[PDB]
């Protein structure tokens, strides 16, 4: 038998009222979610190349710096996988739920005045498109200093941490997306590679798409 810690922590207030109003309201250019989860692998693909600088020993690494994506008809999942610099639990909680994010009202307040969900990621918070498409979010992750962790939450509130205990995934961050029944749009080839053409043209590292 195996065993994982779990620990459950509120989002805070103003994270909570942005994850209502996304899952409750309807809004489409949704696709939009696909740039900003490929942003953030970007970002940290970034961070693996510089902090090469202050720690050498990454340059030894024999993992290609690179972006998958992974569509599963049969389990209505659509994965984004990267081999950037993870997050430890620390970054998990402070980035993902805990900490304030000062764009956050004039967002909400943005879109109440009609502004696209597109404008999302220019107000730091474009994690959170992911509940545009999916009703349940998990997030694998690897950082070089500490374990894997997977963070959840199918909102209401709250998000877990647990130490991922299932297949290691080596160094960076995968985002499974359990999409709600009326988003398999998401899981065609013809229709992911629209949004890619279209919204992450001029992303540097490979980005490939795996079939059937
Ligand atoms: C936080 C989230 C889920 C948006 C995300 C984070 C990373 C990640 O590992 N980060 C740590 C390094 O700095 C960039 C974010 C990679 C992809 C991704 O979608």
């Amino acid at each position: 038998m195996e065993e994982e810690e779990v620990e459950t922590f509120a989002f805070q207030a103003e994270i909570a009222q942005l994850m209502s109003l996304i899952i409750n309201t309807f809004y489409s250019n949704k696709e939009i979610f696909l740039r900003e989860l490929i942003s953030n692998s970007s970002d940290a693909l970034d961070k693996i190349r510089y902090e090469s600088l202050t720690d050498p020993s990454k340059l030894d690494s024999g993992k290609e710096l690179h972006i998958n994506l992974i569509p599963n008809k049969q389990d209505r999942t659509l994965t984004i996988v990267d081999t950037g610099i993870g997050m430890t639990k620390a970054d998990l909680i402070n980035n993902l739920g805990t900490i304030a994010k000062s764009g956050t009202k004039a967002f909400m307040e943005a879109l109440q005045a009609g502004a696209d969900i597109s404008m999302i990621g220019q107000f730091g918070v474009g994690f959170y498109s992911a509940y545009l498409v999916a009703e349940k979010v998990t997030v694998i992750t690897k950082h070089n200093d500490d374990e894997q962790y997977a963070w959840e939450s199918s909102a209401g509130g709250s998000f877990t941490v647990r130490t991922d205990t299932g297949e290691p995934m080596g160094r960076g961050t995968k985002v499974i997306l359990h999409l709600k029944e009326d988003q398999t749009e998401y899981l065609e080839e013809r229709r992911i590679k629209e949004i890619v053409k279209k919204h992450s043209q001029f992303i540097g590292y490979p980005i490939t798409l795996f079939v059937e």
